[PDB]
């Protein structure tokens, strides 16, 4: 460790910790930027070279973590926990925090390789028959083909190739996590990962929050396996059973948005799939990004840098270059560069994404004069769902009419459903599927899935909360789990699960703010610089404050809510449940068991 990164000596007590946090904030910088930077390098360029790059900002992360995360011990175990300074507190309880920093060098170079390959493998893993990626061939086939068998060559292929070969990295990486946290004081890395909530009753809160949203879930499920029925027939649908999982648009079956048109009700009224009009009115990435960022700007939030414009990755490279697609929105932690990379591509879908992504970004540049330990969200969940709440505003038909992608509005009880059954494709739909996956993990970490029951884990809790089942036959060979971008790459789910409950709290309180009267579905806070003031104090709280209180600052309650979401829903949610009455559907999948046959030229 560089003798300038080093720390010195700080006296015992809260003035000697103010200066350590400062003189750790300044070597903190330069070694959270080469190591940033190192990983941009590689994730913009795969290679060899760029990952052994990569590997040794980490070790070198890891080194920095550990001499200042024991010099923090050493001089402030007995009395940080009492510092007058409440932001002082939280950063020393980050400081001394060592995590991976715990294991000694061989295990420390055993687990930054490890983490280096999962990500590879995930992100250069192809479908051959001529190779197809994930991004953009797999995912077109599974948005947009209504082929049984080619849906099925495509999920198959994907979760072969990923999966299977990502199972014993995933082992070693899990006895390695533990390991490292233990020492930090957790039972494993899952309860580590949970207590970033501060919560004691966590668990119990999110599985509360579930049982009043999951009838939603069950109406919505019912409706488009209806749907399904129509088209593929009853060989392919179980009216009674889990539906295929490459049926519903997405490569995870985590939102079905890519099937509206299949199961739109009204379909004379306004088409609010704007994704044809996109390509006829040639939007590119760029165009996609700047209109994103207009409607920050419009709140009078900041707009993007020079630095994110003359850096980011905003397309597919052409060149030679393997990239990570997987859109991420990254801080480099010099209070100057911020970058999206993202395999932008021109649908409606991703105008959302670019929304998403450009949230995170957003929280950068309001909190990028907080000392680096506080520059993240009050919580988790809190950063994934700014972007996602300006994006509910933009998808509205009112919005969509002003941006020049809808040409006819329609305020109509008709036209409403059309809408709220489209977001319901987007966020009821994905419910299940964010609370599942860090169940999965959970139980991985504390050791109830071990490897030997990993797929059978998976798959269980897949059936039991998303009402889907494997379109072929899976075994323990198969890693389902690890064809999902977050488990190579180590991302915690929970925050995704907080975020979409989160984002209807955050819109009930911006609308309200704006002045707007009407229902909140038809909210647009667009121009709103009140909304503007509201949010912009979430976004340069960082984590300086408990998110219980940064709430009820924002929406005049200290607690996840689900009443915003479902009263957003209310009308839709009548509309299924009356839908499903009269066509006598059974809500759930009692025939658990049912899974559906090959196709009798399959693969051929
Ligand atoms: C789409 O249409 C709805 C419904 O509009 C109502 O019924 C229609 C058939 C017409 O007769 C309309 O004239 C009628 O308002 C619109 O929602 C309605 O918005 C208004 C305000 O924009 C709401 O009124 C407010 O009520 C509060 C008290 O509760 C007052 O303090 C305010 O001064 C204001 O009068 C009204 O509650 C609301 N009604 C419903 C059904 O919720 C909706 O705004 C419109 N959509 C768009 C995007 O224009
Ligand atoms: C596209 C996005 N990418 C992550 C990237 C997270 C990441 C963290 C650390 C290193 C690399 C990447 C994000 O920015 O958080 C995403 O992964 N989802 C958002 C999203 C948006 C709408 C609906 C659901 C979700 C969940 C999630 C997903 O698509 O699975
Ligand atoms: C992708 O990364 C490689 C390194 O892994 C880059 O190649 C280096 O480029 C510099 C400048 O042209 C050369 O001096 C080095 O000798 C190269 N190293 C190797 C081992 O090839 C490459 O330029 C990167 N590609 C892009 C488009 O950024
Ligand atoms: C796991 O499965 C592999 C591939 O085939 C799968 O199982 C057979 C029986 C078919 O039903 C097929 O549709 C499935 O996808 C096998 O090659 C492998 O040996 C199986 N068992 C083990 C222990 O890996
Ligand atoms: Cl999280
Ligand atoms: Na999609
Ligand atoms: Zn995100």
């Amino acid at each position: 460790l560089d003798p300038g990164l080093q720390p010195g000596q700080f006296s015992a007590d809260e003035a000697g910790a103010q200066l350590f946090a400062q003189s750790y904030q300044s070597s903190a910088e330069q070694v959270l930027f080469q190591s940033v930077a190192a990983s941009w390098a590689h994730d913009t360029n795969i290679t060899a070279e760029n990952a052994r790059r990569q590997e040794e900002a980490a070790l070198l992360s890891q080194e920095f973590a550990e001499a200042w995360g024991q010099k923090a011990k050493e001089l402030y175990e007995p009395i940080w926990q009492q510092f007058t300074d409440p932001q002082l507190r939280r950063i020393i309880g980050a400081v001394r925090t060592l995590g991976s920093a715990n294991l000694p060098l061989a295990k420390r170079q055993q687990y930054n390789a490890l983490l280096s390959q999962m990500s590879r493998i995930y992100s250069t893993a192809k479908v051959c028959l001529t190779c197809w990626s994930l991004d953009p061939d797999l995912t077109n086939i599974l948005a947009s083909s209504r082929s049984y068998a080619m849906l099925l060559f495509a999920w198959e292929g994907w979760h072969n190739a990923a999966g299977i070969p990502l199972k014993p990295l995933y082992e070693d990486f899990t006895a390695l996590s533990n390991e490292a946290y233990k020492q930090d004081g957790f039972t494993d890395t899952g309860a580590y990962w949970r207590s970033w909530y501060n919560s004691p009753t966590f668990e119990d809160d999110l599985e509360h929050l579930y049982q009043q949203l999951e009838p939603l879930y069950l109406n919505l499920h019912a409706f488009v396996r209806r749907a399904l029925h129509r088209r593929y027939g009853d060989r392919y649908i179980n009216l009674r059973g889990p539906i295929p999982a490459h049926l519903l648009g997405d490569m995870w079956a985590q939102s079905w948005e890519n099937i509206y048109d299949m199961v739109v009700p009204f379909p004379d009224k306004p088409n609010l799939d704007v994704t044809s009009t996109m390509l006829q009115q040639g939007w590119q990435a760029t165009h996609m990004f700047r209109v994103a960022e207009e409607f920050f700007t419009s709140l009078e939030l900041s707009p993007m840098p020079p630095e994110f414009w003359e850096g980011s990755m905003l397309e597919k490279p052409a060149d030679g270059r393997e990239v990570v697609c997987h859109a991420s929105a990254w801080d480099f932690y010099n209070r100057k560069d911020f970058r999206i990379k993202q395999c932008t591509r021109v649908t409606m879908d991703q105008l959302s994404t670019v929304h998403h992504e450009m949230g995170h970004i957003q929280y950068y540049l309001q909190y990028k004069d907080l000392p680096v330990s506080l520059r993240r969200g009050a919580n988790p969940g809190f950063h994934e769902a700014i972007g996602d709440v300006l994006a509910l505003s933009v998808s509205t038909p009112e919005h969509l009419h002003k941006i020049g992608l809808l040409d006819r509005v329609t305020n109509d009880t008709e036209s409403d459903i059309n809408y709220l059954l489209k977001m319901a494709l987007e966020k009821i739909a994905f419910l299940p599927f964010g609370y599942l996956v860090d169940q999965w993990r959970w139980g991985v970490f504390s050791g109830r899935t071990p490897p030997s029951r990993y797929n059978f884990d998976w798959w269980y809790l897949r059936t039991k909360y998303q009402g889907i089942c494997p379109p072929v036959t899976r075994n323990e060979t198969h890693f389902d789990a690890g064809a999902k971008f977050h488990v190579p790459n180590v991302t915690p789910y929970i925050r995704y699960f907080v975020s979409f409950v989160l984002q209807f709290q955050f819109h009930e309180a911006l609308c309200k703010e704006a002045g707007y009267e009407g229902p909140l579905h038809q909210c647009d806070i667009y121009r709103s610089t009140k909304a503007g003031a509201k949010l912009r104090k979430v976004l340069r709280a960082g984590s300086s404050r408990p998110w219980q209180e940064v709430l009820k600052d924002m929406v005049g309650l200290d607690a996840l809510d689900a009443q915003p979401l479902l009263k957003y829903f209310q009308l839709v949610t009548q509309w299924l449940q009356e839908q499903n009455q009269q066509n006598g559907e059974v809500l759930g999948w009692p025939e658990y068991q049912w899974h559906p046959p090959l196709p009798d030229n399959y693969p051929e």
